[PDB]
């Protein structure tokens, strides 16, 4: 049994330490610490190698990606990418840290936009119509000129000019993964998650792709230059084939909503994730899947019954760089070269 | 300057007396309050007296195109009645749900839905194979009687994409799931025989989602496009004379609605319910004002949201408005 | 088994079959209808008569209440009386429905304040400099104008003056119940609360009495006329006891904090209370008192293993008023003559 | 204008660096770093180089007289330790915590707390006397040893009030029960061996309350007084030259820290942890800038509330804080 004590200052500031501190300290610090392991739990999986009789089942799909004895899913929701967690995410499928990314429009757009003009901080309070008055738009306490999105705008346009000749005389069928992939090899800047993921093979999926910026371009688009599709099917059957020929699966989880769902959905096709770390500020109490706590989960065997699921009710933005910092980060070298 | 005073029990217990004075109780009371003045100037727009080509749509325009948003749950509780019955009566024009919020009003309609508790151990349950929603129950049974159901529904559309030129997208399918379910406790049954459409773009997230997965292996090449559904559901913003936005929750259902409410310069009047919070950022969590920012919402607007469960306030809220109104849709 | 199912409005508006449908309607609409039943549990063993050897035991306190077979603890937040849930709260003491109240101190003044100059209904975003420079002061969406303190401290300081000289001429060993008596004795008004429970013999538990504006006025006070004691071990005693040589026991509690804990550990002191309802909308993930769950009461032995306790997640604003409608507003006549 | 940007892992791990990027990368995270930069403005105040008699209090007066307050939890967490460190160090010049704040400090120098689950069982947890609290755990023998520790003293404390006219409130008896404690980990030994005032107005909400009143049942009579407490802690604030309010959590601790600080028109700097939301009216819900409309705090003054556990949050703050500035309390 594990005493409850706290990071003793006395010791002097040894960061390290502080950190470690947290599992002893109680509340979302116990949990937090719990996190660490959890993670650190799915990298030592996935550094493991892949026996013959393994590596036969996994390799039973045509992703060119190779495959490993953990498959990462990381899911986000889109104003993390407004916040300067997009570095954090950046970094991690750089390195091929993580196999399968989920996220919202916004998520995916916001990335590209960065790489055209920067988000600014500001603050929760300040009002809209001002801000409107001066054509601002608010994220939290973040702040988005309108000229981003003109930027954007001029920078898409061309791009879905070729997706629709493209479809139209080369047979593509787009979907939101290919169009991530496409878009990420257009923006072509190692600042952007979206640049890393096509890089490396790490398909994005983003199921309501037109609800946000890119969705209006697309509208507007569609107008001059008629008949764009985006099937959700053939993403469904990608995403879910990730979770059923994986050796292991680990959930990594910011925030609640479709990417949560999505996630836990495709695991439950092989009956269940193996490791799941979930950082969102919900709660049960409404019935959400947002605030259902990874024990509802493990009900519909979206996590196995043998998991030891962690959830960190916190604020991603405070959590997520620390977390990374005690697992990932560490294990830079093995994912390198 | 209106005084603080709770309604008095020593009147008796007159339902609607006490309903009215959660006006000037405070807090959240007041914002219900607030927010049935603002459905009913909703309402009252709608009844004022008064594009099929360019909206796409054989519903007829009226003064006020009412968009009203639910996250998926709220159709595994009661509150799916609550939606059934403005729906059965017309009294919204568009619906935007999860694909949750499909497929349990369908499957609601072949086996019911059980009371349970939050603290229910998963493990216990999942080798009894029965699923949790939050305090609520459904038997794996549920989902194979709903795969009975779709799957030869599943095969029509198949058929028709590929002999008959029907180009799918999520709003389509919910329609055409709704007439086959034919049945007058569905939501959706009602949405499409009233020529209300339903917009779900993240429709593949969750069980019927599942369905055509399993489906596509025996049948394959169903396409559902989302960018077709983009364009309807931003003309029905679009080409509105006024419009408001009423939305349970947060998340995907509340963004899109405000997003096509964007094209337009902003919502007229808009009532959110919703439990989630600001300070993470979120959209689900954001105040209204952050929305009158981008111009979902627009600046003369007076919009309302209550901080509460909307199991608890919505079937109160459509008591004091679209019930009381009722004649008029009638 | 019970189906979920939710009011039909096919019916029209049936108010209280609307009501009763909260219970199969799922979420907290269903921990609303079974705080419903557990208080209506409670009203029910309180109007059961006391056998001749539960008479006796109960018996045991000099207390001038008459005693019942279940004695309820009504605890609420200070800004729960800033609220018109005053009037619903006045109503339940008024009726003798309920047989010890617990609130923090500004729950104590604000009512007497009220019987001298009103409270507003303002909003929660104004800001506080230009509130500041006019006045004003803000609780939540309420306003109350400086001039209410101003009207307080003539009402309260010729009281004050008599109760140090009682203290020092007449013996009197004041408390915070002892001066919550004297208080609701002399605002003499059928609107407030303290008027009518020192009316109906209901003690009024509040250990931190100094903490408002109360006591700011003790505080101003005591430079002028120096050596107002207020005891608060005594007090402890006396809400012990009403717990210890109770029959029955019921707990309803709107908010958290101090008036929860003080109810509730009162009620371990007979190994638990038999009843117990929550409405507050704290959460556990904090650690907090105010956010336990029940069932965190129970590993103490604040609430009886054997109890069914319920919490609703919700600003009682809301709730309270149903939730006195479905309970002891329809069981009246029981209380009166 | 301040560009957001999250910190860049292709440094490697540098934590101060970590954390320093937490004021760019927005949501709490901002807020952290704001706290920070109001908690250092605090501590640059105090030591500034620079009444006994109207305080009532030995301290002296520094710069700026800082009131830390945190909820009883906080103590049964291991934040107990960050501010032990605080106090030890002569750091902060006022605590005000609830009664489980204090008494679980003593407690801890007799048996420790333990680490357990949010979702354990209340009846087995009973069954085996074992207290919860959160996902921590104490066990009945901890207040058994409580007991046996606290008895003579209360004994000793009734027999001091009645033959040599000691006025005992919560504070003066704090200060007792730490100097008793007489051990280096505790808070309350150090608060007293310090002169650092601890004000706890509700102190009979707790065990050592249940102790008090089983004890006087043995040895009658011990009387606490709160309103001597009250005008010593209101002269804190009025005769201070600047004030800064650090408070971790909501209720009694906050308000009354606030209030004390109404007194001389406002603190001067303002530093809020807590996870309460506004929307319920409550005070721990309540933005800093509700205080500022009281006069709580000044109009002047950059308040910062960052919404999370401060199990989390506050040993990061002092690291970047007080941690850093050891040598000039030293
Ligand atoms: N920047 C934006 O927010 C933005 C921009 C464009 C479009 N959109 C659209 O809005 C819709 C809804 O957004 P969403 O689903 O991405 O999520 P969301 O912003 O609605 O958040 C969902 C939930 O995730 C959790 N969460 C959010 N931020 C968190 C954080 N910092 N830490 C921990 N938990 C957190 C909360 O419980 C929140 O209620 C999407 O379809 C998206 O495309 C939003
Ligand atoms: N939960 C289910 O029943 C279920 C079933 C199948 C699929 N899914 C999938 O889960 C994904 C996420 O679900 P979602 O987007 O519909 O919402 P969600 O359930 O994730 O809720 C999002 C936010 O809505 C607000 N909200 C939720 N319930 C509320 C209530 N009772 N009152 C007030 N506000 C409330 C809360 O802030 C919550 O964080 C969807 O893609 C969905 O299809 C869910
Ligand atoms: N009007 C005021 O708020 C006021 C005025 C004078 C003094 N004070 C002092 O402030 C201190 C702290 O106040 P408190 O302990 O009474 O509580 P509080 O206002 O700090 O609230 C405590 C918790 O109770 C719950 N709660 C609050 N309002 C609720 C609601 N409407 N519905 C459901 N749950 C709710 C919340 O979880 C909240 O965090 C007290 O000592 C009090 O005397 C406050
Ligand atoms: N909880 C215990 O360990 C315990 C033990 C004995 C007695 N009690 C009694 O319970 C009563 C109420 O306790 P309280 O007033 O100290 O506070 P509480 O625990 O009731 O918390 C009040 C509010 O503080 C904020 N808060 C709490 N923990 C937090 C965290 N980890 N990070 C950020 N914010 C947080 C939350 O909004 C919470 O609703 C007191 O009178 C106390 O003496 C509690």
């Amino acid at each position: 049994s594990t005493q409850v004590r706290g990071y003793d200052f006395n010791r002097g500031v040894n960061y390290r330490a502080l950190l470690e501190a947290f599992g002893t300290t109680g509340f979302q610090a116990t949990n937090f610490g719990r996190a660490v392991q959890q993670v650190n739990a799915m990298i030592e999986k996935k550094l493991e190698p892949l026996s013959q009789d393994e590596d036969q089942h996994a390799d039973l799909t045509q992703s060119r990606r190779p495959l490993t004895s953990c498959t990462i899913f990381l899911g986000y929701t889109s104003n993390l990418i407004s916040s300067g967690i997009r570095e954090t995410i950046r970094y991690l499928v750089q390195h091929n840290m993580v196999d399968v990314l989920v996220t919202t429009a916004g998520g995916v757009e916001e990335d590209l936009i960065k790489c055209l003009a920067p988000t600014y901080l500001g603050e929760f309070s300040l009002r809209g119509k001002e801000l409107r008055e001066n054509g601002i738009n608010r994220i939290g306490n973040l702040l988005v000129p309108n000229e981003n999105y003109c930027k954007f705008e001029d920078w898409l346009m061309p791009i879905l000019d070729q997706m629709v000749m493209e479809q139209n005389t080369e047979g593509v069928k787009w979907t939101p993964s290919k169009m991530i992939a496409r878009l990420g090899k257009e923006i072509n800047n190692p600042e952007s998650v979206y640049y890393w993921a096509q890089k490396n093979h790490i398909p994005v999926f983003s199921p309501a792709l037109t609800d946000g910026s890119l969705g209006d371009m697309i509208f507007f688009h569609s107008y001059k230059n008629p008949g764009l599709v985006l099937d959700i099917v053939e993403d469904l059957r990608l995403i879910n084939t990730q979770a059923i020929f994986a050796k292991c699966t680990g959930m990594i989880i910011l925030g609640g909503g479709v990417v949560k769902h999505h996630i836990a959905n495709a695991n439950l096709m092989r009956n269940g994730a193996d490791y799941a770390v979930y950082i969102n500020t919900a709660q049960e109490f409404d019935g959400s899947d947002s605030g259902a706590r990874p024990d509802e989960a493990v009900s519909w065997g979206k996590i196995r019954v043998d998991a030891q699921p962690v959830k960190v009710y916190a604020d991603a933005s405070l959590v997520f760089p620390l977390l990374v910092a005690e697992t990932f980060a560490q294990k830079m070298d093995a994912f390198m070269h």
